[PDB]
């Protein structure tokens, strides 16, 4: 339902906490702050691939649902993750000494992206 639809970051609140608990230096962080990223999972067979574009750089992570997987956090680790499927609800979670939560909740036409570490929740909204 959600697959190839492109979301832009409408609004945030609180990321630019979120990023810094999870260490992302001083530049990084306040460049990151003001960027509009888009958002859009695409599927192929088994594979989906969860692309997040910034004028600068493009994230775009590849996994199967369910099935735990190495990945590079903004701060610069490698840590186990997993991504998993319930309805509209998207989760990512990941492993290790900054554990985090990524809830991607499509709505049909907005996404709701819920990013908890520590005691820092941020929400961020992106539409079609």
């Amino acid at each position: 339902s959600f697959v190839g639809k492109k979301y832009k970051l409408d609004k945030s609140e609180n990321f630019d906490e979120y990023m810094k608990e999870l260490g992302v230096g001083l530049v990084t962080r306040k460049m990151g702050n003001s960027l509009s990223p888009t958002v859009e999972v695409t599927l192929e067979g088994d594979t989906y691939t969860l692309t997040t574009t910034s004028t600068f750089k493009t994230s775009a992570i590849s996994f199967k649902l369910g099935v735990e997987f190495d990945e590079e956090t903004l701060d610069g680790r490698n840590v186990k993750s997993i991504i998993t499927l319930d309805g509209n609800k998207l989760t990512q979670e990941q492993k290790g000494d900054k554990p985090t939560t990524i809830v991607r909740e499509f709505t049909d036409n907005e996404l709701i992206t819920t990013l908890t570490i520590g005691n820092v929740k941020c929400v961020r909204v992106y539409k079609a």
